[PDB]
């Protein structure tokens, strides 16, 4: 049978099966926190196995770059609930979001904040939060390509080309918070 030494500050948890080899243990923490660890197995010897537990800050990934242009604040990374503001140097126009708001599931709001000069074939793709992006032409045919920085996670395209119709082919990349991935779908 596995210990009941498993309370989490700040947060609670429910058993699958309860304290029997097999059962599940899974974390959750209040809204805008996440639980580290996120979950224990009890096993056959009667312990816990993670595939002391605390609920931590969730925060929203900062610009690694952006170009052409200023942010503020300027921060190696957002909390829940902070505005982030936008804006471009002179022979560049703002597309996307010129403020933005962390949520507490570590995601900003509105969409990607890019200034652009109008140039290309295709729109300036930008630079998604956290991201890093290779490639500067966007002509027909040119390429760029993501990846997410430090411990993020990519979603959407890894890279885009430039089509024919002005349109970068695929998604545009999200990289996400990595504890992201333990939250659930539905919470209250």
């Amino acid at each position: 049978s596995c210990p009941q030494n498993v309370n989490i500050s700040g947060g609670t948890f429910t058993l699958s099966h309860g304290w029997a080899p097999g059962s599940l243990l899974t974390y959750s923490c209040p809204q805008g926190l996440y639980p580290s660890p996120a979950s224990r197995l009890c096993k056959s010897s009667g312990q816990w196995q993670t595939p002391k537990a605390v609920c931590k800050p969730v925060r929203c990934p900062a610009p690694v770059s952006f170009e052409n242009g200023i942010y503020t604040p300027r921060l190696g990374s957002y909390p829940v609930g902070g505005n982030v503001s936008f804006e471009c140097e002179d022979g560049f126009i703002l597309r996307g979001s010129p403020v933005r708001q962390c949520r507490p599931n570590g995601m900003w709001d509105g969409e990607t904040a890019v200034c652009d000069n109008g140039a290309g074939h295709c729109p300036n793709p930008g630079i998604s939060l956290g991201a890093v992006r290779t490639g500067f032409r966007f002509g027909h045919g040119d390429k760029v390509r993501y990846r997410c920085s430090s411990n993020l996670v990519l979603t959407g395209s890894s890279e885009r080309e430039c089509q024919g119709n002005g349109v970068w082919s695929g998604t545009e990349p999200i990289c996400r918070q990595p504890y992201s991935y333990d939250f659930p779908e539905d919470v209250a």
